[PDB]
């Protein structure tokens, strides 16, 4: 986890659960890059994963569907967009998913909180 | 009501549900098309491409693989829902031409009121028309 450098972005009504996430994130040892707050928060966290400087991007939306349809538009992002753990853990065990869109206005924080725990900790076979 | 064409296409284990969404789409009105249980996918979303379905769902194990997958395909937009509102937002917001369906993780009732309100849910094309980008 001391190894994995994760990057976080948000829209604008995401800014407190990114920060949290964030801090549950570097509280369990991983190195947070956090990307700010804003299309925009797009690319943006994106192109940490696809120029090798971050592992994965965490992306925190309004329902996370919008921005899992760009990520995944963009080459070299598989991005899950997960209301369960299950869903965490099979996003990277079967897809090898290196983006995660989270809902903000949908998952309760405790719910997006153990979704980041679980897909950040889950190795793809 | 009456005018959309929906295309649905699943995995080997999401055929109950298929079935079932199919079942509940006729008896709403809706011009239903089986296209059959990642092949089911390029051809779930090519009946919306080639013009001949309105939005095409898609029943997988969750839902993940599959999004990624129509996502990555020219002029397919594709909402992983697991809320009616999700739904909702997929439509109003998003313009998602395609459903994906998570069979293991949503219960037939559910995937039915999400399927639901994203086919009677309408694009809000005209207040993102007028969005300058760049």
């Amino acid at each position: 986890p001391g190894s994995m450098k994760v990057a976080f972005a948000s829209d604008h009504g995401g800014r407190d659960l990114r920060m949290f996430l964030q801090q549950r994130a570097s509280a369990h040892g991983y190195e947070v890059m956090d990307l700010g707050t804003e299309p925009d928060f797009a690319k943006i966290g994106c192109e940490a994963v696809t120029s090798g400087r971050a592992d994965c991007c965490i992306l925190v939306c309004g329902t996370g569907i919008g921005i899992s349809i760009a990520a995944n538009k963009m080459k070299g992002i598989r991005c899950a967009l997960c209301s369960t753990e299950y869903d965490a853990e099979m996003a990277r065990k079967h897809n090898n998913a290196n983006a995660l869109a989270l809902g903000g206005r949908t998952t309760g924080p405790e719910v997006a909180a153990s979704i980041l725990s679980r897909f950040l900790s889950t190795n793809f076979e």
